[PDB]
DNA sequence: ATTATGACGCT
DNA sequence: AGCGTCATG
């Protein structure tokens, strides 16, 4: 009635950069702009793993996750941008100052948070309401909005997908209420304003393009941002959640696309995120714990309460290298070299966070994989983290995994080792 | 033999 | 603290 919480509170973007690391190498390389082409991590082994594809190659069916050799099947003339390699690793330091030049951008606009290398949700609630003090009641132009859907519309009684945009744009600019600064909608529609210069800045400012969502919240951001790409940006209004949802496999929605969110459909018997709206706060409690059940509960209708948090600083600062199949270390002198080559890599990229950021890590975590070992961590153990100095470091990560070795000779390491992950972690302002 | 990250929940 | 899940450039 008048008392139920509609979770329209706050404007809530998210932000996504477009095909980011392919992006990276297309600036640095004007030869590979507007190119099939993807970027790939080491090349010997199948010709590298892609991580990164290009809307041009997506279009051969390119993806992440192929094998360089397979992509190339299917697109004979992808270009291909390969990961530095330091110390025997991949080396990912390019993409991630790349990743600060724009979060930084966006850090100007609003207070955000950094969900990964290429994305940042932003809390536009205060600047909405600013912008709407400045605009002393004059209606929103569609020429504000060049790049937005408004996700379900056009509706109602053009063949062009410019067309279906603008004619939607316009149905939702006519219905605008903009003489009370407290609709949603209109809310919204100026979020959305300032996405677009947002995405403008970035764009003006690091050459490269992004997509975006508007919403109310952090998990209807992500999802709209995802329904038009690339280079273009999408408004979904609390009232659009009810057709959006009907027909929305569950395991679009962050969060549920693993195993929770199989369990759901098996054991409700639904697919799509619009039928959780027959059951009860309690039966969903029931099923998948309290905290997941009531989160549920209100998502399935369109509300989320989660904030966006003020972290536009990754947490953690970690260095990890597999060694799958033959390439396992089975040796001390091995497990002890690749140690050191990931120390040392830490402590570059620590030293560096320690300047930029003034901060220490104090705790580092040594993380294994073992051969025969079907998990993605065998196991973690955590040390003290008192100086940036690789070889500490490396000499403390082996004393905390020395005792895994099951050889009877100490010259072997038996079972060997698939995998080799050290974290920094416990930051303090220094 | 995707690999290299990173956040967060659970107990 | 150590383990598991989710995301995935
Ligand atoms: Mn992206
Ligand atoms: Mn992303
Ligand atoms: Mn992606």
């Amino acid at each position: 009635g008048p008392h139920m919480a509609t979770g329209q509170d706050r404007v809530v973007a998210l932000v996504d950069m477009d095909c980011f690391f392919v992006q990276v190498e297309q600036r640095q390389n004007p030869h590979l702009r507007n190119k099939p082409c993807a970027v790939v991590q080491y090349k010997s082994w199948k010709g590298g793993g892609i991580i990164a594809v290009s809307y041009e190659a997506r279009a051969f069916g390119v993806t992440r996750s192929m094998w360089a050799d397979d992509a190339k099947k299917l697109c004979p003339d992808l270009l291909l941008a390969q990961v530095r390699e330091s110390r025997g690793k991949a080396n990912l330091t390019k993409y991630r100052e790349a990743s600060v030049e724009v979060m930084e951008i966006m850090s100007r606009f609003a207070v955000i948070e950094r969900a990964s290398i290429d994305e940042a949700y932003v809390d536009l609630t205060s600047a909405v309401q600013e912008r709407l003090q400045k605009l002393q009641g004059q209606p929103i132009s569609a020429d504000l909005l060049p790049s937005t859907y408004i996700e379900g519309l056009p509706q109602g009684p053009t063949v062009q997908k410019e067309g279906m945009r603008k004619q939607g744009l316009f149905q939702w600019l006519d219905s605008l209420q903009i003489d009370n600064l407290t609709s949603p909608d209109l809310q919204l529609t100026v979020g959305a304003v300032i996405v677009e210069e947002m995405r403008a800045a970035i764009e003006r400012e690091t050459g490269f393009q992004c997509s975006a969502g508007i919403s109310h919240n952090k998990v209807l951001a992500k999802l709209a941002c995802g329904l038009n790409k690339p280079n273009r940006q999408t408004l979904v209004s609390h009232g659009s959640v009810p057709q959006l949802f009907s027909q929305m496999p569950i395991r679009k929605i962050r969060s549920l696309g693993g195993k929770l969110g199989a369990s759901v459909i098996e054991i409700l018997g639904i697919e799509y995120m619009g039928e959780l709206t027959q059951f009860t706060e309690s039966q969903l409690q029931s099923h998948f714990g309290e905290k997941n059940g009531s989160w549920l509960y209100a998502m399935c209708r369109g509300i989320e309460h989660d904030p966006v948090k003020p972290r536009q600083l990754p947490k953690t600062i970690g260095c990890s290298k597999n060694f799958p199949g033959k390439t396992a270390l089975a040796t001390r002198e091995q497990v002890q070299w690749w140690l050191l080559q990931l120390a040392q890599e830490l402590e570059e990229r620590l030293t560096k966070d320690r300047n930029d950021n003034d901060r220490v890590a104090t705790q580092l975590v040594v993380s294994i994989r073992v051969q025969g070992d079907k998990r993605l961590s065998s196991l973690r153990r955590c040390c003290a983290l008192t100086r940036y100095d690789a070889h500490k470091m490396s000499h403390d990560a082996f004393t905390v995994i020395k005792n895994c070795n099951t050889s009877g000779i100490q010259t072997e390491w038996s079972p060997p080792l698939t995998m080799l992950f050290l974290c920094a972690t416990k930051f303090s302002a220094s």
